[PDB]
């Protein structure tokens, strides 16, 4: 869904609040290969602790699902950047998948992703999501074996998404070589997040074979630090990311 070489902004919906969340957004978009938007969630068992607390932070705000498509949607007027919805299944099941999905292709969303996607509900979601004109975009974290990689591989559509619980500050071996084993069984693009915090992160990772690589913990502590006045030092972090 993006450019060979691209950083991808990871940012939770309504951290602190969905003004800001558009504001951060349009600061990087300049900078962006494509956006993955965070849904919080109040029990957000597969993130690190930096974006668990960032999902806290966004719900105790007040935050309420569709407020995601209104970022989207006010994002789209500025900008074409692939967006990327990224949610726990509870959501989006309890809203209805079908109308949840047409809703997020209507405000602009280009993919989605389902971090805890029930493998018995995976094969209908996956057809649901292509009628409905949006990409697919599955996880797989060290722990995922070779036949499963592929199984991944052959159902998205969107690009894989690998990630390390691991956090650092090095990329751990670990993470590594899951990059180097989906490397050489997906025929998608796959985008790494793996806690990067670092220049040479960055550098390494795509020399490793990683078509994007995404970048949330880093700016979500910031959001954390800084709030509504977290956009400048964002985009300064993105720099310093990217050796510019």
């Amino acid at each position: 869904m993006f450019k060979d070489g691209s950083l991808i902004p990871y940012l939770t919906a309504g951290d602190p609040d969905k003004q800001s969340t558009l504001n951060f957004l349009l600061a990087l978009d300049e900078y962006a290969g494509a956006i993955e938007l965070g849904i919080p969630f109040s029990d957000p068992i597969a993130d690190g602790k930096t974006i668990q607390e960032s999902h806290y932070r966004a719900l105790k705000n007040g935050f309420k699902l569709r407020e995601a498509f209104w970022i989207v949607k006010e994002f789209r007027r500025h900008s074409s950047t692939p967006i990327v919805l990224m949610t726990y299944y509870n959501p989006i099941y309890r809203a209805g998948v079908r109308n949840f999905l047409a809703e997020a292709k209507a405000s602009g969303v280009d993919g989605i992703l389902v971090v805890d996607l029930p493998v018995f509900h995976a094969k209908e979601f996956t057809e649901i999501a292509r009628a409905a004109g949006i990409k697919t975009v599955f996880l797989a974290a060290p722990n995922t074996p070779d036949e499963r990689l592929k199984v991944i591989d052959d159902m998205t559509t969107g690009f894989v998404y690998l990630v390390s619980l691991y956090g650092t500050e090095e990329i751990p071996k670990t993470a590594y070589d899951l990059l180097r084993r989906a490397k050489r069984i997906c025929r998608n693009k796959v985008a790494v997040g793996f806690g990067v915090s670092k220049r040479e992160h960055v550098v390494s990772l795509l020399k490793e074979g990683a078509n994007g690589v995404v970048v949330g913990s880093a700016l979500v502590k910031i959001i954390g630090e800084k709030g509504r006045e977290a956009t400048e030092f964002l985009k300064k972090k993105v720099e310093e990311l990217l050796g510019i």
